[PDB]
C-alpha cells in the first residue's frame, strides 16, 4: 500500500539528506515514513490555506512558497537538527533539478492529501 507515496518519499529525503548533510556538516537521523507522513497530513492543510489549493496543475511558484514554510526540523530524518526549509535544497539544486523536485514536492502532497479527504 502506498506504493506511489514511497516512491516519491524515498526520493525527497536521498535528495534532502544529500544536500542538508553537505552543507551542515550533520549527519541525518534515521528515516520514519511512518511518523512523517503523520507531518505532512498536518503540513497539507496549512499551506492549502496559508498559500493556495494543493491540486496537479498549481503553479509551480506556488509550490516554491510551500517549500519557504517546511521545516526539516519537524521531520523524522532531521528532527530538531538545524533551521533548514525545504527551499534551502531547492536553492542548490542545478536548474534541472529544481524543476524535478517542484514536481515531486507536489506530487507527494497530493498523494498525502488523498488520504484526508472530508467527511
Ligand atoms: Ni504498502
Amino acid at each position: 500500500h502506498m506504493d506511489k507515496l514511497r516512491v516519491l518519499y524515498d526520493e525527497f529525503v536521498t535528495i534532502s539528506k544529500d544536500n542538508l548533510e553537505r552543507e551542515t556538516g550533520l549527519s541525518a537521523s534515521d528515516v520514519d515514513m511512518d511518523f512523517d507522513l503523520n507531518i505532512f497530513m498536518t503540513l497539507v492543510p496549512v499551506l492549502a490555506a496559508a498559500v493556495c489549493a494543493i491540486t496537479p496543475t498549481i503553479e509551480d511558484d506556488k509550490i516554491v512558497t510551500m517549500m519557504k514554510y517546511c521545516s526539516y526540523q519537524s521531520f523524522s530524518f532531521w528532527f530538531l537538527k538545524s533551521g533548514a526549509v525545504v527551499k534551502s535544497v531547492y536553492n542548490k539544486l542545478d536548474y534541472v533539478k529544481k524543476e524535478k523536485f517542484v514536481a515531486t514536492f507536489r506530487d507527494m502532497l497530493l498523494n498525502v492529501q488523498t488520504l484526508i479527504s472530508l467527511n
